[PDB]
């Protein structure tokens, strides 16, 4: 009862993207599927250890808001097959084609991003890289979370929590760490913009956010953004680690201050 | 890994349905989820063996057209938690509220029902009970397959039952082919929007005639525009002889092909 797919099965289709550590190929296997090819020339030792994780950690998840894992493949290049998702990433929606989401929808995109994340931590899985770019809106409804990146190892700083920018310890990452990100994703949803937008200089934003001199200008949340939300938003972006809430509490908040809206 | 969910987590919500061997409770666990409660008074020996199957067989599947398995629960009653699906079952759509599906859609609902089934057999999992009632159209798009029944001691409905099964051979009548025949009826449903043997008002008979080969779905009901390429396949499946029906790898390919050719 394992999940290795014998080679010569997954009909590697066309290309989707490719970078530093990977290539995604929209393929075929009992249905449309995304196949992430890792190696090429040959498989590397450090590399191989990576694969054994993005998998062991994927197969441990099984929830409707997290990118489904179909199986892996040692054969012709290490390969991870995950359901193909039609549509585009949150980041694309908000900052590229600038779609205008009705408010209710926004609150729910968050709601789901919350459930997903709340599940990932239950299984004791720290994402280490949540961001609007990893929030995929499947079929334009239903948030699918995954690490759709390819220039990492396991970068992008806007969703990076202060402690992480500083790196004081060895393991800056933690459940809290992830929330801060969710905090920025939330801030995104409600203002429809990225943070530090006026500062045109990567090095600086990195430094100020690290020293506590910089923080998202919460005075941009939409006119109608629930006061109950903006509250929580700030509750997460808290610069102090242990002052941010876990997700069981986050989810409940959003959900509550949700049933009181459609009218 | 292990998918047992410690008790006191899945917030058992309201009721959804209940029968002979089960009760479904729309609950809560990191999100809306369906929880199938098996026992009550206490867990039975014959019962317990059942649970160990509907699970061992569920966790073995992992595909977008098959009802997602979230986890199980030995605690307060044996319980199987699967993603909740909003919407309704195919059977409901076609024969209860009688929605009128554009044709293209119908061909695709089948397309997916095909992919799902094609995956289930790959993992060497015979469904033993496919029917429009187990084909759930999630969010009104995306077929989710599962055994949404509760009056049959799992891992009562003859219309989708293939001849050999009605008769019963040696010990085990069920097989990949067996499942196709069902898919054949689900297809026949999709294209005529009706159930088979509709004019015969007598369960015992239908059972008998379908068994002896005297009865068969009246393929002359497929909609005016039903692709000739389809009706063909439909009949290809409903074949009364077992070994004359096609496996699913071939079925899927057929539908898919005779699909891309009709939009422009
Ligand atoms: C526009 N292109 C698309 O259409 C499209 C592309 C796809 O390509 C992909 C294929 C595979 C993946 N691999 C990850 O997701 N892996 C992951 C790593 C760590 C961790 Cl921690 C997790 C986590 F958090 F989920 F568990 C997940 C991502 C995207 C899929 C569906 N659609
Ligand atoms: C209207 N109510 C709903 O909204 C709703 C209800 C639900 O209730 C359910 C809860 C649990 C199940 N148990 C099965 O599914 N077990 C199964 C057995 C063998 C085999 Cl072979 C398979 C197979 F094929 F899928 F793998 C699946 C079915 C339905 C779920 C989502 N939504």
């Amino acid at each position: 009862d394992d999940w290795e797919i014998p080679d010569g099965q997954i009909t590697v289709g066309q290309r989707i993207g490719s970078g530093s550590f990977g290539t995604v190929y929209k393929g075929k296997w009992h249905g449309d599927v995304a196949v992430k090819m890792l190696n090429v020339t040959a498989p590397t030792p450090q590399q191989l250890q990576a694969f054994k994780n993005e998998v062991g950690v994927l197969r441990k998840t099984r929830h409707v808001n997290i990118l489904l894992f179909m199986g892996y493949s040692t054969k012709p290049q290490l390969a991870i097959v995950t359901q193909w998702c039609e549509g585009s990433s949150l980041y694309h929606h908000l900052h590229i084609i600038e779609t205008k989401f009705e408010m209710i929808k926004l609150i729910d995109i968050a709601r789901q991003t919350a459930q997903g994340m709340d599940y990932l931590h239950a299984k004791s899985i720290i994402h280490r890289d949540l961001k609007s770019n990893n929030i995929f809106l499947h079929e334009d409804l239903t948030v699918k979370i995954g690490d759709f990146g390819l220039a990492t190892e396991k970068g992008s700083i806007l969703w990076m929590a202060p402690e992480v920018i500083r790196m004081q310890d060895k393991n800056p990452y933690s459940f809290q760490s992830d929330v801060y990100a969710f905090g920025i994703v939330l801030y995104e949803l409600m203002t429809g913009q990225l943070p530090y937008s006026n500062i045109n200089n990567r090095d600086q934003i990195i430094f100020m956010v690290g020293r506590g001199y910089l923080s998202p200008d919460l005075s941009k949340v939409r006119s109608n953004c629930p006061k109950a939300m903006k509250r929580l938003m700030a509750e997460c972006l808290k610069k102090k680690r242990d002052e941010r809430p876990l997700f069981p509490q986050i989810l409940a908040s959003i959900e509550l201050l949700a049933r009181s809206l459609p009218k």
